[PDB]
């Protein structure tokens, strides 16, 4: 197991644009494109938002994709996105010290969170980050669960939290 295999499990692989639970048009392995409108929001708005997502996809791929990509293309966006997530952690004054303090498995758990919620979002878990830096694993696990993050994607959150708790890949075995 490594960060790529871990995120591949949590994000899945879809070759056509889809909407994730947070209302974002997404494709590949968790590659976010743009935000979608309301289930109501006009018949027009809907189509505009769809083309806006396709526009973002084409720009990212450098081709006229019409919302469909190949596995190789999804993996290319994925490599870029993982690198970007790590790069962001390293450039963030709050995340870097925690990241540097962690072992390799726990570092993957933090990259996973950043990949899902973005750098500023994770930098906001001030109390959990402190508990992680103090190696207070169980307390960090309890604090991390008291979040919209956990309530919205509990099964994934539980795997990430278990990884921080144990420092092992147990939550991802048989997956």
């Amino acid at each position: 197991m490594n960060i790529f295999e871990m995120l591949r499990i949590d994000e899945g692989l879809r070759l056509k644009i889809y909407k994730d639970t947070e209302g974002y048009y997404t494709i590949g392995i968790g590659h976010l494109l743009t935000k979608s409108p309301s289930i109501n929001a006009a018949k027009s708005e809907l189509d505009k938002a769809i083309n806006a997502a396709k526009s973002e996809l084409d720009k990212a791929i450098g081709a006229n994709t019409n919302g469909v990509i190949t596995k190789d293309e999804a993996e290319k966006l994925f490599n870029q996105d993982v690198d970007a997530a790590v790069r962001g952690i390293l450039r963030n004054a709050k995340l870097k010290p925690v990241y540097d303090s962690l072992d390799a498995v726990r570092r993957a758990a933090l990259i996973n969170m950043v990949f899902q919620m973005g750098e500023t979002g994770v930098a906001g878990f001030t109390n959990s980050l402190r508990m992680l830096q103090q190696k207070r694993w169980d307390e960090a696990a309890v604090n991390l669960a008291k979040s919209r993050w956990y309530n919205q994607t509990p099964n994934r959150a539980k795997r990430v939290i278990t990884t921080f708790r144990t420092g092992t890949w147990d939550a991802y075995k048989n997956l």
